[PDB]
């Protein structure tokens, strides 16, 4: 349900600020924590588990294969626990009526605080 | 530039959660803060300052004569330094359109954000 | 789940701005409309029933015998159904880690939206 | 020149960003008449192509760094800052004035204010 293309657009915003190694690192961490086999990701025994579960991880976000498409819905639960909430969101917004209203509430906040500013300001 | 009729709301308002002594007595505190003398508000050395100051200013508040008006007008900027930062926009909001938005923007973000504190609350007794 | 004396914390603000009537009036109407019969609270027939319901409300919030708390527990569904939203989320928080977070994250971002009103009431002396 | 040209371009392209750039240049050439403004030169609501070919200009100023295109961005300021949103206004100017910091700083840390509070209700 939740489409590749939205899982790729929440995965890029979250690399964005810092590069895709904070985004592979922490969904790593949460994908032993739910003790996850598939796809597969080196553990922290590999001295270059990081660098390389950042190329795969992206990698396949990158593809429109079936193979691809389906590591990454395998990778959801995750994503969804290491990704911050505010992006989940995002993530499941094109699929969820819920989420979708939560995106909206909170662009409808920070407009609130924009107009806000701007109404503050001088010049 | 702030009429009279607005001192009187936004004092009104002030004083509704604690009563007036609250408000007269932050005016009191920011009169003597600013060397004031007129108009005139008791300080400690006076019996029952509080007390007469309070009436004092709310009588003045009420009334609407050129006295009363005046002497109000004389005691704002006790009471602009002393009322809440909120509280003088919301005064000066009948007088400029600067503040009147401001206020207005203000409220909304709040609400908005009040809002979802609420649909939260339902999330759960729902569940 | 939520602790007497935060019942009682969340009661008092509630009835800070115009009185324990109104609160208490609030109770009312929502313990009819939930349709309660513990605590017991007098009908619209008793001439003196706000009154002496504030008055039964509030003596059950400021005491803490057994039974106080016994009867303020039955009473938490009426007082939540009328409570102010946000001071329901107050009284949760002391016994909710999700509504001392939301609470919390909601008084900083006020504050700080309170504070730039003042810094531009401040910058008018200009 | 306070406000350095690369500052003028980045809040300029901003503004362009959501709906092109004849959003600007029109919400521009607007306040450089009410200001009856003579330099530089933007044609008057009586050309042909007057927008296309104002936004053209405004816009190639933007992008040259040489005496005359950040002279002629110089002067346009008091339209820009009319015309321009006043957020972008304070971005635009955080560089040069220290009020204007105040305020951006002031924004950005109410959108995370927001975000901490959203997220905090997603769970
Ligand atoms: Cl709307
Ligand atoms: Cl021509």
């Amino acid at each position: 349900k939740i489409k590749h293309e939205h899982i790729r657009m929440a995965m890029n915003v979250w690399a964005h600020p810092d590069g895709e190694k904070v985004p592979a690192a922490k969904i790593t961490k949460a994908y032993f924590e739910l003790g996850m086999t598939f796809p597969e990701l080196y553990d922290d025994s590999h001295p270059e588990a990081l660098a390389r579960n950042t190329q795969k991880i992206f990698r396949w976000l990158d593809k429109d294969t079936p193979d691809a498409v389906e590591k990454m819905q395998a990778l959801l639960p995750a994503i969804e626990k290491a990704m911050p909430p505010l992006l989940v969101a995002r993530m499941r917004s094109h699929s969820s009526e819920y989420y979708r209203e939560i995106v909206e509430r909170r662009d409808r906040l920070v407009k609130d605080v924009d107009d806000f500013v701007a109404s503050a300001v001088v010049l």
